[PDB]
């Protein structure tokens, strides 16, 4: 997987977006993410209290670990695929599975396209699909090095 120096342009653009409200995106990208994959919740005890979207919202939980896992991705974008450093020591912590990436990389790109459309077309969305599915393949690869079958 390969981005172009103008697609991650895009990608690091938008994700200036981002850092204007971390903790806003957070919020509204996890949500996202419980809603569409509710059948998730149960597996995390900090979230597993969390049945509505309004519970979601006023979450400190939620809130807290929606800037964790920005913060942490943002760090990792900003690498522009030379992340090693970054990601192994993440892949240690990590279980996530693989499909749990997806699933947040799908709620990333919508909520981005929601709230920043015209810094967010086509060729924007492209450029952050292959960032994030660039993470998945390497996290994957630091996951199976360790026998986790993500």
């Amino acid at each position: 997987m390969v981005l172009s120096e103008g697609e991650w342009q895009l990608v690091l653009h938008v994700w200036a977006k981002v850092e204007a409200d971390v903790a806003g995106h957070g919020q509204d990208i996890l949500i996202r993410l419980f809603k569409s994959h509710p059948e998730t919740l149960e597996k995390f005890d900090r979230f597993k209290h969390l049945k509505t979207e309004a519970e979601m919202k006023a979450s400190e939980d939620l809130k807290k670990h929606g800037v964790t896992v920005l913060t942490a991705l943002g760090a990792i974008l900003k690498k522009k695929g030379h992340h090693e450093a970054e990601l192994k020591p993440l892949a240690q912590s990590h279980k996530i599975p693989i499909k749990y990436l997806e699933f947040i990389s799908e709620a990333i790109i919508h909520v981005l396209h929601s709230r920043h459309p015209g810094d967010f077309g086509a060729d924007a969305q492209g450029a952050m699909n292959k960032a994030l599915e660039l993470f998945r393949k390497d996290i994957a690869a630091k996951y199976k090095e360790l026998g986790y079958q993500g």
